[PDB]
Formats: C-alpha cells, sequence, structure tokens
C-alpha cells in the first residue's frame, strides 16, 4: 500500500483545454506504485464532483485535455497499486486559457 503523496506536485496551464500536471515519484521505501491517479474539479463545482484520470507505469506527469475554456481548475495526485491508494498530493490549482 503506498504510505506517501507524490511531492512537487505542479499544474501549469497549456491551452483553451489542456493543462499539465507533474509531480515527483515517491520514495520506494514509501511502497511502489502501479501509477498515479489524478482528480481534478472545476472550481465552481465540489471536490465531490472530481473526474479522475489515472496512469500507469513510472512517468510523473499527464497532460489533461478536454477541459472547458477559461476556467480554474483544482488538482490532487495519489499514488495506487493493488493493495489500494495512497495518500493524496498537496491540492493544486491552474487555470486553461482564453479565447
Amino acid at each position: 500500500e503506498p504510505s506517501a503523496a507524490p511531492t512537487d506536485v505542479k499544474a501549469t496551464s497549456v491551452s483553451v483545454s489542456e493543462i499539465l500536471v507533474a509531480w515527483k515519484h515517491i520514495k520506494e521505501s514509501l511502497g511502489r506504485p502501479q501509477g498515479f491517479e489524478v482528480g481534478y474539479w472545476k472550481d465552481m463545482e465540489q471536490e465531490d464532483t472530481a473526474e479522475t484520470v489515472k496512469t500507469r507505469g513510472n512517468e510523473s506527469f499527464v497532460i489533461l485535455t478536454g477541459l472547458e475554456g477559461n476556467t480554474l481548475y483544482h488538482f490532487t495526485v495519489r499514488a495506487y497499486n493493488g493493495a489500494g491508494y495512497g495518500p493524496p498530493s498537496s491540492e493544486v490549482s491552474a487555470t486553461t486559457k482564453k479565447a
């Protein structure tokens, strides 16, 4: 079971519909993930409406696509493996571009 959240989490605006989320891998002494789950939600909606994307393997970023334009998004990232989900990262935010 992953025991720690990823660190150095950053969200970066890419375009009207894309945001890059990147993080640092967890120390192996804290567990070995099958991947990470990124939860994301629009600011004007609850965290309980969050959509999720899973990565698989050891890449420490994902470019989220199909996002609403000119919109503040919030993100958290957590590791996962067969035994379950690890704790979530600090929340980060970025806004998709305008017009």
